[PDB]
């Protein structure tokens, strides 16, 4: 019912014919695709012409009943036709995208004393981006150096890593820094209630028994994997405890990277609570078929759009899949 | 008009699929060509209906007796199942031999040597011949061949040091050339000659300022882009503020370039005004209010297409102003 | 003859989709098996789990030996898909990294140093061919796998690794065992596809180990001619690793053999798993006979892998053929 509006330049775009939106806590500043494809049966498309291009580079928001869901900017206008069709589309991604894009020109080129928050205010700034904080940062940084041509999400999500916290952004584009929620979705994902379809893979391939991290030692056991796999690895940046830290960020970023669950549902909205489908909230999962019974945290969800229908699509980990300590 | 592969004193023609490609940014012209019967009867199926096709052989294609590729075979590509057979040839300018093959220059560097003389050098044991189109410049004080450089390899680096093209013409000949104003001859009008167009018009590899790195830095802008967008690089190769300043202009250009694309397709492979072949590098005007786009565009590549339906000219166009490399 | 996998217990039949790849070039293979049941959201079995010991048979034969790579459910509102993917034992010896705290092998043939990596993943090596004389000293490279290990080592002895149906490490020769059957186009052949290329073939290999007015001359050098190729089309190649003029000729015919193999493609389907002459598994490294006027081929080939699958329609094998000089 409620309708999903693309705005840009002052203008209202309503009528899409093939919407895309991700957000994701992997992968930052997510990503959004609107496509509206006319055909016209007269073979009349090149004397009909309807809409004035959207301009790349232009702001942008998508609303779905006046409710924020991704705010950034056009990366790419992709307009095509032939005699009987005209298709234009446009692609981009959430602000934080000029964070992943861009350079950091702070001209003294170190940080003196600094918490992550204070380093994210200075170098979000002139892209006019908020930080928004959900979590202890910690300590300051005594003295942290911008190397050469560093972007300012390089050094964020270094920074970041030294302090076991996540980077991500909010439905308004703004940066977040947190860590993996407490916050309850309000729902149950439950084979045979509200899942339309769903998908998994759950592999061994890059599982190791033992990951042995040496400076250029110490073992971390990972004791699912019950036949001898052994890893060996050199890691430049380690200390005993360093590499044992090494070893259990490897172990953990390993498992992450070998089970893979998404739940199709209906709907960009959780008809229990009315809200948006939303990252970094856990849901309960019971999934006989695949094998899953465990509160689950969303990592990542697509929320689509086509004739068929809306749906969501939502990435599911284990808690604490993304939940770390800190670097050398 | 037929389209004609010659090749080990024989003739092919009657291809049921075809695709030419040419292009002022490519080192060899390309052609794939496919003959195909579908539907076979009992009898017919799994029999030969051509003397296998060679690979590596000398070849030519024409198209109504106008020359389009001089090179080889790379590809004999046969196929069958039950109720089909299909026979499929790929191929080259002879200028793929500078892309696939090693320098062999015993000294290993050239001396007071312009990028024609190096060419000259290092075509000359592939049988290649060196059009020159353009200033070609200053000489090199010293060149050396890197470890397993190809002739294109060595070519192409000094041709971005002198600000000017590399390509092959329909004859298999390396072509040192730059953007030209040649017209076309007919424009590509939205309503009238266009069949279908697409296009793609980003600002993911854009920057609102260019900073090259000594001491010595220079921000070259770009007044296209709007928003804050800092890029800085750091060049060990530059050693002045006018070279700082000369290779952000080479960066804010090569954005450019890369960021957009558009392409049209028409009817035929001639330009019905003129009766010749579209061709590459020259200016066409383009009327298209659906894409954006109201000016003078240079023809970038041409892929001739034929299949079942008939025969598609595919023109990759860009903004003049994104050839031209400084 | 019913296809069953034999895992946990258990042994598993009904697969509706399956894929079984033997291969000469990639060591360990694979196989995919796949069931998709039409009925609402509730599991008809247990998941079968990644990471456990299984075997694949047909009509009691062995084919594959090794592990559960990938456990990869699904389901949608009409079906349910159940899919296993593996290796091969040996894919352990291709994941893993050696962990031998000595770094080096004294004075060892490659069949001892395949017994040493071997031993800890419970691999046996078989050996079926002359390996030759034993290494002096052999450094194991920062992280290196057994099979990375032995690979390059097997190539200094002009010998080649497979594995057989029981996933044992083969140290082994192109064959001359034949077969037992012809590839003959409008006789047994159902399709074939065929990819004859110079793109990758030259004329010669050379191999090799402020201005100076006297150049250092001489060097570790080796021509290596490819007569076949009739134009000139030299490639010259940088081998640090050699440090004789035998080892560079070695390294230069290598090379031109390689080529030859990388620029020749033929995969002919057949009906069947099992050749009716001989009621035997096709098999890789044996001689077959090809005569296929479309292609061009009149020789005796060798198959270098097979793939075995089924689906709907039924059983089809894709052998793939190869000229055996330019493996011997």
């Amino acid at each position: 019912s409620e309708e999903i509006v693309l705005k840009a330049g002052g203008k209202i775009y309503q009528g899409w014919t093939k919407i895309g939106i991700t957000r994701s806590l992997e992968a930052m500043s997510g990503a959004f695709d609107l496509e509206m494809t006319y055909k016209f049966l007269g073979n009349d498309a090149q004397y009909k012409a309807f809409i004035e291009p959207i301009k790349q580079g232009q702001a942008c928001t998508v609303d779905i009943g006046g409710e924020r869901v991704i705010t950034g900017y056009v990366d790419d206008w992709v307009p095509s036709y032939d005699e009987s069709t005209i298709t234009i589309s446009v692609s981009g991604r959430d602000k934080t995208a000029d964070l992943v894009d861009c350079s950091i020109d702070y001209p003294s080129g170190q940080f003196n004393n600094q918490t992550l928050t204070q380093i994210a205010d200075i170098v979000c700034k002139p892209f006019g981006i908020k930080v928004i904080v959900n979590t202890d940062v910690g300590e300051p940084f005594q003295r942290i150096q911008i190397e050469q041509g560093e972007t300012p999400h390089e050094l964020l999500a270094r920074l970041a890593k030294q302090r076991g916290v996540l980077l991500t952004s909010d439905t308004f584009g703004n940066l977040v820094i947190t860590r993996a929620s407490k916050t309850k979705a309000g729902v149950s994902l439950i084979l045979g209630d509200n899942v339309k379809a769903a998908r998994g893979r759950f592999s061994w391939r890059q599982r190791f028994s033992k990951f042995t991290i040496k400076a250029a030692k110490a073992d971390v056991t990972d004791s699912e994997i019950g036949r001898y796999r052994p890893l060996i690895i050199v890691n430049e940046e380690v200390t005993a405890e360093g590499a044992a830290k090494r070893g259990q960020w490897e172990r953990q970023r390993s498992i992450g990277k070998s089970n893979m669950a998404e739940y199709t549902v209906t709907g960009w909205r959780i008809p229990q609570t009315g809200k948006l489908w939303n990252i970094n909230t856990l849901v309960p999962v019971i999934d006989e078929i695949m094998g899953l019974d465990e509160e689950m945290l969303i990592a990542s969800i697509l929320f689509s759009e086509d004739d068929a229908g809306r749906l969501a699509v939502i990435s599911v980990v284990r808690p604490d899949a993304m939940d770390i300590p800190a670097q050398i």
